[PDB]
C-alpha cells in the first residue's frame, strides 16, 4: 500500500512523531502533554504537508490522515484525541467539507460520550464558491494552516480550551483565500479560477493572460467576496449538544494588517510564488492593507495540481505575537 | 521583467536579505559580517531555493543568481564577494558546469587582483554521467546544498578560510547524487534515468515501473558509481594561481554513516518523497549504511520538472556537529 509506505517514511524521517497502527494516526512523540489543550486536525491525504507536517510544539498535537481526498473515519479521530488528551480538553479543527464535518462530528460525540472535554472549529475560508460539490457553505483551505499555528501557539502557552476555540473561530472569520489551477492534480492557456483543493470546479474557466493579471483577479476577488454570514455548528461540551451559531465575516478593507500565505497547490515553481508575492504586495499597498508577515511555499497542496492560492488573514498585535511564538514541526520551524 | 519581479518578491518577503542593483546579487542584510569567513555561491535561476534561499547565519553570506539555467556574469560575483568580505577571505562554492566554472574562476582572479583573499570549492556529486552537455567531469547538484550548510556552520564557528575550503573539498569527495525525471520543466510512463538539473540527458530513458523500483535503481547506481578520480582546480591565494588537484572519491560502503537528502526536482508531491524516503531507509539498512540525519523537500529544483533526486553524504561525528549547528535562512531554519 503506497499510503502505508508514505506514512512509514514520514515516521522514519521524524523521530519527533509517532505513527500509530490500528487505527492509523500520527501524534507528537511526547503526547500526551499533561496540562495543555491538545490540538488535532485531519483530512484526506493528497494535501501534504497539511496536516501531518504541522504536528509538533506550538502546533498540532496530532493528525488523522484519511485515504486520498477522503476524510479519516471517526475511529481514527477518536483514538488520536484519546492518545493526545492532556486532561485540559481536545480542540478539533475541521475543514468545511461534507465528509470531514460528518466524521469529525461523529468522533466529537463519541469523545464526549467517553468523558473527554472537546470542542470544534470549522474552517470555511475559500471565498470562491458557495455550495461546491462536497461542501455546504464555503470550502476550508489554506487558512487552516495559519489557524493551526496561531491556535497552536495559544494552546502551547497554556490558554484554556474555550480561549483556544474562541480564537480559532475569530481567526476563521478574518481569513480569506482563493486558488487557481492551470492543470489538475484542462483547457490550454486557460485556468480554473477559484478551484477547490479536491479538484472541485471554480467560479469559471478563463484564459491565463499573465501571472500579474492572475494575481490581480484573485486579489480583487478576495476584496469583493469577503462579506459572509452563515451558520457553523460547534460542540457545546457543557450541554452535550451541537450549537448553531451565526457567524459573520467583514470584507478586507483599507487599514487592515494581514498575514499573507502564497501557497503552491503542487507544481508551481518557487520562483513564480515570489513573483506572485511581489504583485500581491503592490495590490495590498494600493488597497491600504499592511502585510506584517508572510509564508511562501507548499503548505496546503492538491496532489501535483498545477496552481497556487493566496490567503490573507487580518490580525492584530496579539495575533502577531502568537504568529512569532516558537513552532517546531516538520513544515514550520522558528524559535522567534 | 519576470525575473526582476521574482527577486523583488524574494526581497520584500525576507527583510534578512538585501537585494542589490547594478549589478544584481543578494546578501545577508547584516553583511559584511566582520571576523568570519564569508561564503558565497551562485548559479542559474530555475533551481530556487538554491541558492538565494540559503542566505543567512550559518550558511551563505550571499548569492549570485543568473538568468534561467545560466551562470551569473563575473561582475555580479566580484561585487557580491566585495560586499560580504568580512576581512577573513571569501570562499566560492561553484557547481561543476562550463559556464559556472568559467565565470566564477574569472571573478576569483579579479578578486585576488583587488586584494581579496579568496579560494574555491567545486561540486561534482552527480554520479550519473561523465562529461554531459555542459560539464567537464561530473555535474554539481543537490549535495551543493548540504555542503553550503556544513561549510556555512564551520565559517560561522570561526574556522579559517583554509579550514572551510578543505572541509568543502572533503565533503565533495564524500557526497553522491542521482536524479530522475518523469517529465521536463519525454515519453509515456518512461523516465530519464540520471537526468541533469538543466534537463541534460541521463544514462538512458527507461520505463517507470513503481516508486520502489525506481528508488532501488537510483540507490544501486549510487553504490556502484561511487569510485571516482579526477582533477579539480582550486585557486591558491598564496601563489596567486590555479592549482590542479587530483581528488578521489571512495564508493559508499557498509559501515558508512550518512545524511540523506530526498529532493523534489519540481513537481513531485511531498507524499511521494516520503515514499521514496521509506524505500531509501530500507536499502541503506540492508547495505550497512546508517542514515543519521535527513532533509526531504524542494532544495535544488529544475523549474517545474517532474522528478526527484537522492543524495547520500558520508559523515562523521564532527560533520554531524556542523549539521546540527544553527542555521537561519529562508529555506532552512533550526536552532541549537
Amino acid at each position: 500500500q503506497v499510503l502505508d509506505e508514505q506514512l512509514a517514511g514520514l515516521a522514519k524521517a521524524h523521530p519527533s512523531l509517532t505513527l500509530h497502527q490500528d487505527p492509523v494516526y500520527v501524534t507528537r512523540a511526547d503526547a500526551p502533554v499533561a496540562g495543555k489543550v491538545a490540538l488535532l486536525s485531519g483530512g484526506g491525504s493528497g494535501h501534504e504537508p497539511m496536516h501531518c507536517g504541522y504536528i509538533g510544539q506550538g502546533m498540532l498535537s496530532g493528525a488523522c490522515p484519511g485515504e486520498i481526498f477522503t476524510s479519516p473515519t471517526p475511529d481514527k479521530i477518536f483514538e488520536c484525541a484519546m492518545q493526545v488528551d492532556g486532561g485540559e480538553g481536545v480542540l478539533l479543527i475541521i475543514k468545511n467539507y461534507t465528509g470531514d464535518i460528518l466524521n469529525f462530528e461523529t468522533a466529537t460525540e463519541l469523545l464526549h460520550d467517553s468523558g473527554v472535554k472537546v470542542t470544534t472549529v470549522v474552517i470555511d475560508d475559500d471565498v470562491a464558491v458557495k455550495d461546491s460539490l462536497y461542501t455546504a457553505g464555503r470550502r476550508g483551505v489554506a487558512n487552516t494552516v495559519l489557524i493551526e499555528k496561531l491556535v497552536g501557539a495559544a494552546a502551547e502557552r497554556g490558554d484554556s480550551l474555550d480561549a483556544c476555540a474562541e480564537l480559532g473561530r475569530k481567526l476563521n472569520n478574518q481569513g480569506h483565500s482563493i486558488g487557481i489551477a492551470l492543470g489538475a492534480c484542462l483547457a490550454d492557456n486557460e485556468m480554473e479560477f477559484g478551484v477547490g483543493i479536491h479538484g472541485e470546479p471554480g467560479i469559471d474557466r478563463r484564459p491565463f493572460s499573465s501571472l500579474d493579471n492572475t494575481v490581480d483577479e484573485m486579489f480583487d476577488t478576495l476584496l469583493v467576496n469577503g462579506s459572509y454570514h452563515r451558520t457553523l455548528r460547534f460542540w457545546d461540551y457543557q450541554q452535550g449538544s451541537w450549537q448553531e451559531e451565526q457567524q459573520t465575516k467583514q470584507p478586507l478593507q483599507s487599514g487592515d494588517r494581514v498575514i499573507a500565505l502564497v501557497n503552491n497547490l503542487g507544481a508551481t515553481p518557487l520562483s513564480e510564488l515570489y513573483g506572485v508575492y511581489n504583485r500581491l504586495t503592490t495590490r495590498c499597498q494600493q488597497a491600504g492593507l499592511t502585510i506584517e508577515r508572510n509564508l511562501i511555499g507548499a503548505y496546503c497542496t492538491s496532489l501535483d495540481m498545477t496552481g497556487f492560492s493566496i490567503t490573507l488573514l487580518k490580525v492584530d498585535d496579539e495575533t502577531l505575537a502568537l504568529w512569532d511564538a516558537p513552532v517546531h514541526t516538520p513544515a514550520l520551524n522558528w524559535g522567534k
